[PDB]
C-alpha cells in the first residue's frame, strides 16, 4: 500500500500558500445546521476530515455541496439529530454537530468517541455546558442523548479551556434562552472564527479570543456566507520546514496573530523570520540552537506543531525538553525518530532530546496527522531515503503537501 | 512554641471583610523602586511578607513607612541595586525588586533563590525577559547580575504564563526604549492592578488581564497613589470555610470577577452563593456533592486554593479528583490531611479523595501559607480539637484569622 | 470485517486447560538459533506470535515443522543473520534473535522496532548488554548492527530488569568466552524457563529467577527436548472473568507460583480461591470489593494483567486506583471502557475508576492483545451484546477464547 | 546557627572507614522489643536517629544503655505499647516500633506519621499486613491503634515492596501463631539483617534478600548479640566522592554484593573501582561521562545516593536524566544545586541535568540527609566556598563527615 519516499533535499526556496484551517472549518461546518437556510463556506481546504464531516450532515438532512473550495449547506430541513457509531468512529470532531442539533431540535443522540491515538479524549465538559443549559444527559449503549423542553442560558466553567467543549457550548447557546457565560473558555484562533460566523448568521456572541465568552441566544439563526481563516498548523508546518533545511520560505495567505509562539520558538532557534500583513518569511539558520517547548493553550504553544518541533530538534546543537500538557500519549512518533537516528528519551510528559549529526533515512509509520508531517520534515533532512507508510494520517489533513514542497524543491513523492 | 488550636465548631455564620491582596501589594512595593519620588499605597495588608518586602526596599535605600494600612515609599535616592541572600531566603518574591532595578539604574545583582517548600521554582522566564530586553546576564556565586547600557523594548514570548515573570519583565519594560510586547502573558487580577499602577505612575502599558501586554516605554515615572484589590485568595479561604462548615457568610469589600472559578466550583458542590457588588454569599449545602479540581493559570482555577478545596473533598459524598498543574510537589499537606482521618492518595500530580464521614482532630503541622489555613478549615469540622504547629506560615498570608474566625462563631485560639 | 460478539452471559461454571505460555515460547524459540542441531518444545500455544517468529527462523535459514503444539528447529545451517525491517514491524519480540545471532556468529543486522502501541519501547538495555561483552554497535538506516572479533564474559547492570533485556543478554552470553553476571535481571518465570531451556542445551545459567544471573559461556550447545511452562497472563484472564461474572471456574494446567500477585489481589477483591498442585478454583465474590493495583516487575502485579483488573473494577463496589509503572501510554482502553458506561479518569500513569452498577453493551474496538481481552471480559457482564473489532489483537496471544469462554458457558462468538 | 563550611579541594586520597548501617540498626533496635531477655548490638552508629530511637525504646520501658558502637537493650519488662506524637513526628522510623509491640502485647498504639520533605509516605501497607495476620486498626485523633486476640500467621501481597512494611511485617510475624508469607518483599540488604538478627534470637525466618519471606512464628524470643552490616548508603557517599573529585580513594569495612548498582553506575561514568573482600578502591575519571540514573528497589539503583549521583552529573560531560520511582518529591535540592550554577530542569519525576564546566561556591541549605551530603560534595568541587546551612540534615544520618573528608584531604569544617 501506499507510501510517501522523502529523500534528503536541498535548502527549501520559494513560496507557499497556505489552504484554509482545517480546525476551523470542521467547526463551522457544524454551525451551519444551526440556520434554517443556506450557507456559503469559502477557503474550505479539500481534505478527508473535511469531506467526513460533509457526509455526516448528509445523513442528518442538510444538503452539501462542495467545489473549488466552497462548500455549502442548506440546513433547512433537517431529518435526524442521531450521528451513528460508523460515523463518529471515523473522526471525532462529528461529535461537534451535538450542540447545533440540541439547540435546533431540542434532542439529539450522537455515539460517544472511543480511543484515539493520541491520547484518551474525554467529551465531558461538552455535556457539563449542555447540562448548565438545561439539557439532560443519558447513556444508552455507546451514545450519549441530551434532551431538553428548552434550553436556558447560564454560566458555566471549564475545568479546561478544551477546543471542542468551547465550541459545543457556544453553538448550543447560541439559540437558547437567555445569556449564557463561559468562563476559562479556549482563546483559540478558530474559536474567534465559529464565533464570527455565528455572528454572521444572527447570534451575539462576544469575547471570543478571550477568556470569558457571552452568549446571549436568538430565536433563529439564518444562513450566511463565511471566509474561513488560514490554517495556522499548516503554516507552521512549512515555517519548521525552512528551520530544518535551512530554507528561505515565504508562506503565503497567513495571519502573523495567530502564529505567534511557533514565530518566537523558531526565532529562538535562531531564524530570521520577517512578519507581513498576509505573509511570513522564515530563513533557517546555520546552526540550530537548542530551545525548550511545553505545550499550552492558546497563545501558548500548540501541541498540533509539537511533534514537527521536536523533530527540528533532533538535530539542534545540544538538548532540548519536550513537555507535552495538552494531550496524553502524544509521543507516539518518538520510536520511529529514533528507527532515524534521533536520540529522544521520555518520561511521563516530557522527552529529552540530544541532538545528533544528522538523521539518515529509514522505513517508518506515520502514528498521526501531525506527526506524520514531522516524518517528512525528517526525511527532507535525514541522509538517503525516507519511506514513510500508513499515509492516510498525513492526507487527513495536509492538502497536497507533495505538491506543495516539490514546489519548494524538495523531493518528495507519493507512490501507490 | 506557638500553636493554633481549632475546635469542631459551629457553622460559621456573619459577615468578614476581606483585606488587601498580598500578592498584588508585593509586586507594586517592588514597582515603587521605578520612579523618582514618593508613592501611597492603600490598602496594604499588616502581613509579614509586606515588612520583609519594606525591608529590602530600605536596604536598597528608598524610604518606607507604614501605618494604618497606608505604605508610602520614597524611592528618589537608591543607594545600592544588590539584594543580597539573607533577605531573598526569607521570601522569594524579593526578586520582583529586579525588574525595577535594572530599569532605573541598568544594572542589578540579586541573590536567585533556593529550595521552596512547595516547589522547585526556578526564575529563568524572569531572565529569558530581561536578555530580550538587551540585558546581559552572569551568576556569581548565588547571584545573578543583569546589566545592560541600555534597555530596548522587544517583543518576547513566555513557556509558561508566570505571575512572576509577566510582572517583572512588564515593570523593567516601563522604562525601556521603545515597545515591549509580552506574549502568553499571565493574566492574574494582580497582573492588572500592577499595570495600573505603573500607568498611574506614568507608564503606558495596555492588555493586562489578556493574553498580551504591550508596554511603550517612557523616561521616567512618578511617584502615584494606589488602591491595592482585595485579597481574592483570602476571600476565596473564607468562602470555602462556608462551604465546609454548612454556614452562611458574607465575604465583604471583594471583586466577583477575581473569584469566578472558586464561585463555580463552590456552586458544583452544592453551595448557593450570591453574587453581589461588593460582597458575595456562600451558602454552604447540607450534603457536599464531590468535584474535580484541576490548578491553572487564571481564570482557571487557583492553586492557592487548592490545598483548601481537598479539605472541603475530605468530607464530600463521594469521589473527587485534585490535579495540581501549577507546582510540582504542592501535596505535602496531604499527609497532615491524612492524620486526621481524611482518605487521599496520591500519584504524580493528582490526588484521589475519597469523602470520609467526618475528620477527626490531631495534631498537625502547616507545611506553606495555604495548606496551613486549610488545616485551620479541617479543624473547623474535625471532631474534637486540632493543634496545629509551624503557624508562621499561615502568620505570613493571612491577616488575623483567629479573629476574623472567631467573628464568625467559629472556636479558634493562637496559643504561645 | 471480523468482529467478536459477546453477550450478557450466565455466570461462567466449570474448567479450562490453559495453553502453554506465548512469552516463554517467543524468547526459547529464538534460543534454538544457539545450537548447532535440533530442538523439540513441547506445549506450544497455537497462535500468530508463534508463526511470525517461526517464519523468522525460516528467513534466517533454520529448519522449522510445527504440528499438534510440537514445534522442531533446526539450526544447523544459518544463512544469513540480518532480520528485515517488514518481519520486525510485524511483532517485536522478533528482536530476541539478536542476541542468539550474535553468540553464534558474530554478527547480527537486526532492524531497530518502530512504535508500538502500548508504549515508547527503547531496546537500549539490550545493545548495553551486547557492549559490555564486546559487540561494537552501530545504526545504518534503521537497522541496528552488533558484532565482534569475540564475545566475553562481562558484569553488567540493568537500569531496569527489562525482560527482554534479560533474554537477549542471557542468550548472547551463553556462548561468550568467561563469566558474564547480569545484575538487576528481570525474575519473570519466563527468563527461568529460557534459563532452563538453555541448561538443557548445554549452557550453565545459574541465578535464573532471583536479582542476579551468572551465566558461564560454553564453546556450543546441543538440541535440546523442552516442555514450555503454562501461561500465566492467560489463566490470570480465566481467573477474573471467574470473579467478574461471579462464577466458580477450576483452571488447569497453571503454575500457582507463577500467579501470586493475581491469586492475592482477586481475593482481596472477594474471591474465594483454592491453590492445587495443577490447577486453581476461583469463586467470584457476589459484591466485588474495590482494591488498588499497580503494575512492576515480577512478583508484583504484572502489566499484562492490568487492563483486566481495571475492567473488574468498573463494577467494584467503590473507588479502585490503577497504577501502571511498567508502560507509559498503556491505557488506550480507557475510552473503550467509558463506551460501555464505565466511570474512568485517568493523569499521567494513573487511572482512577469509580466503580457503576452495570456496564452496558456497545461497539468497541481491541486496541491491543491484552485490553481486547478485557474488552470480552466487559462483555460478560455488560447488559446485553458487546461487539468487539480490530480482533487479531486477541487472536495473537489467546488459543480459541470463543471455545473456551463457550465451553465455561458464555455467550461468545466470532463472526467474518 | 551552625554551617558547614567547604571548600575547592584537592583530589581526595586515601581510607575511610565506614561506619554501621544506620537502617539496618534503626529496625534491629525495634527487633529488640520482640525478646524477654537482653540484647547486645555491635557496630552501632553514633547518630541522631539511633539516640532518637532509643529513647522510644526507653519511653516502652525498656533498658537501653549506649557505649563505644555498643547498644544493649533488656525489653523484659515493657510498660507501655503506645508511642506518643512528639515522639514519631521526630522521626517516622519511630514507627517500626508497631510490629513488634503487637507482636509482644496484642495491642499497640502509635502515633501516624505526617508530612516528610522528601514525600507523603503512607504506612498503608504496614497495616495491610497486621489487618492479614488478624489484627484489628482503628484511628484515634492521629494514632493509629492495632489488636488481636492472637495473631495468626497468613499470606499477603506487597503492593510496592516498601522497606518499611517488609521490616514491621516480619518482626509482628515473628511470634503470630503458624506461617506468615510475605509477597513481593523488599529485597534490601537491611531486611537480610534483620531477619538474621530475628534468627539469632530464635526466630524461624526464610527467604529474606529475595521476593519472598516466610516466617514460621515462635512462642518466645531470647537476647541476642548482633553485628550490624556496613553503611551501604555512607559507602556510597565516599565513592561518588572520589568520581566527583577525581580522587583515588579506598573505603573500608564494607560489603560489596551492597553496591552493585553504585558501583555498575560508576564504572560507567568512567570510574576504575577495584573491589576487594572488605573494601573498595574508587578512581575518579579526568572526564565524568554523562550517565542516566532511574531510582528502584533492590538491587536497582538506590533513591538514597540518586543525589549525590545527580550532583556527579552537574558537571558530567553531556546529558543526564535522574528519574526518581522511588519518593515523590525527591527533588528539593536541585534548586540549591542551581545556585551553584547547576543546570537542573526537572518536570514530573524526572529530571534533566546538562553538565557544567564547573559549580561555583555559594550559600546553601541542606533538604534532607542526602541531598545535604550531596551539597558537601559539590562544595568539594564548586570553585571558592560553599557554605551549608540547616546541617541537622546531615548530622542525622553521617558520622563525622568533616573528620572523614578531611582525613581524606578535603577542606570542610563545621563551624557554630
Ligand atoms: C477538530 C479540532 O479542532 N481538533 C483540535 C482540537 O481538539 P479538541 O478535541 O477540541 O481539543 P481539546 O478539547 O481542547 O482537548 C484538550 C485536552 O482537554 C481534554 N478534554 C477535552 C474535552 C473534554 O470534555 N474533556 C477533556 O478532558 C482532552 O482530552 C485533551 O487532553 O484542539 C486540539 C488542541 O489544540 C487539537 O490538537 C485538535 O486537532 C486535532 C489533533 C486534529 O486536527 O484532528
Ligand atoms: C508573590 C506572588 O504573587 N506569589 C504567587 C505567584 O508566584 P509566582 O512565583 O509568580 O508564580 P509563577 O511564576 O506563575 O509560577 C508558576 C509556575 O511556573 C514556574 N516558573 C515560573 C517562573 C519562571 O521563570 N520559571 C518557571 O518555570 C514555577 O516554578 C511554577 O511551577 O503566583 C503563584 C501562582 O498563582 C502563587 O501561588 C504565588 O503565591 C505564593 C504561594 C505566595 O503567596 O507566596
Ligand atoms: C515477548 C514478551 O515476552 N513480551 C513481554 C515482555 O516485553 P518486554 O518488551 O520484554 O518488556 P520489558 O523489556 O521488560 O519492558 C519493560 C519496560 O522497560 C522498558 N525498556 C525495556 C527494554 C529496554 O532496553 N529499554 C527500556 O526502556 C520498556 O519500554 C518498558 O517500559 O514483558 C512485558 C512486561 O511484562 C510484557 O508486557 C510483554 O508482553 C507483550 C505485551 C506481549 O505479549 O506482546
Ligand atoms: C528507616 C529506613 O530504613 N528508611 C529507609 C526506608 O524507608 P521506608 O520508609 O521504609 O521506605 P519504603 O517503605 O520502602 O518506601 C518506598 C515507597 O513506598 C511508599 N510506601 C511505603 C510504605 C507503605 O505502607 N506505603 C507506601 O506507599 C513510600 O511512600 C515510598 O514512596 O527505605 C527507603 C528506600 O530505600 C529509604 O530512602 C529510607 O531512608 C531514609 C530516607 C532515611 O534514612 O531516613
Amino acid at each position: 500500500m501506499a507510501k510517501i519516499i522523502v529523500k534528503k533535499s536541498n535548502p527549501l526556496k520559494g513560496s507557499v500558500k497556505i489552504d484554509g484551517a482545517k480546525n476551523a472549518v470542521l467547526p463551522i461546518i457544524a454551525a451551519t445546521l444551526l440556520a434554517n437556510g443556506k450557507s456559503t463556506l469559502n477557503g474550505v481546504p479539500n481534505l478527508r476530515d473535511v469531506h467526513v464531516i460533509s457526509d455526516l450532515l448528509r445523513h442528518v438532512g442538510a444538503e452539501v455541496e462542495y467545489k473549488e473550495n466552497t462548500l455549502t449547506v442548506d440546513a433547512s430541513n433537517i431529518k435526524t439529530c442521531e450521528a451513528p457509531y460508523e460515523l463518529v468512529r471515523k473522526m471525532r470532531a462529528s461529535f461537534l454537530v451535538m450542540g447545533p442539533l440540541l439547540a435546533r431540535f431540542n434532542s439529539t443522540k450522537i455515539s460517544m468517541p472511543g480511543g484515539c491515538a493520541i491520547g484518551t479524549r474525554p467529551i465531558d465538559l461538552h455535556l457539563k455546558g449542555f447540562k448548565a443549559l438545561g439539557a439532560k444527559i443519558e447513556m444508552d449503549h455507546g451514545f450519549v442523548e441530551a434532551a431538553t423542553e428548552k434550553l436556558v442560558g447560564n454560566k458555566l466553567y471549564l475545568d479546561f479551556p478544551s477546543v471542542g467543549a468551547t465550541e459545543n457550548i457556544m453553538m448550543a447557546a447560541s439559540l437558547a434562552e437567555g445569556t449564557t457565560i463561559i468562563e476559562n473558555a479556549a482563546e483559540e484562533p478558530e474559536i474567534v472564527d465559529l464565533a464570527n460566523f455565528l455572528n454572521e448568521m444572527g447570534a451575539d456572541v462576544k469575547g471570543a479570543g478571550t477568556n470569558t465568552i457571552k452568549i446571549k441566544g436568538v430565536k433563529e439563526l439564518k444562513g450566511a456566507e463565511h471566509n474561513v481563516i488560514p490554517d495556522r498548523i499548516e503554516a507552521a508546518t512549512y515555517m519548521v520546514a525552512a528551520a530544518m533545511t535551512k530554507g528561505d520560505i515565504t508562506v503565503e495567505n497567513v495571519l502573523m496573530e495567530h502564529l505567534k509562539p511557533v514565530v518566537a520558538k523558531l526565532r529562538e532557534a535562531g531564524c530570521e523570520i520577517t512578519e507581513m500583513d498576509n505573509s511570513v518569511r522564515v530563513v533557517g539558520p546555520k546552526v540550530l540552537k537548542p530551545i525548550d517547548i511545553k505545550t499550552l493553550p492558546h497563545p501558548g504553544f500548540p501541541t498540533d506543531v509539537q511533534a514537527q518541533f521536536m523533530a527540528m530538534l533532533t538535530v539542534a546543537n545540544g538538548t532540548g525538553v519536550v513537555i507535552e500538557t495538552v494531550f496524553e500519549n502524544r509521543f507516539m512518533h518518538v520510536a520511529e525518530f529514533n528507527r532515524m537516528g534521533a536520540n529522544i528519551k521520555i518520561d511521563g510528559r516530557s522527552a529529552v532530546v540530544n541532538g545528533v549529526d544528522e538523521l539518515h533515512g529509514a522505513a517508518v509509520n506515520a502514528t498521526d496527522l501531525r506527526a506524520g508531517a514531522a516524518l517528512i520534515l525528517c526525511g527532507l533532512i535525514a541522509e538517503g531515503e525516507t519511506q514513510i507508510g500508513e499515509i492516510y494520517h498525513i492526507q487527513r489533513g495536509y492538502v497536497d503537501i507533495d505538491k506543495k514542497i516539490t514546489a519548494l524543491g524538495g523531493q518528495i513523492e507519493i507512490v501507490e
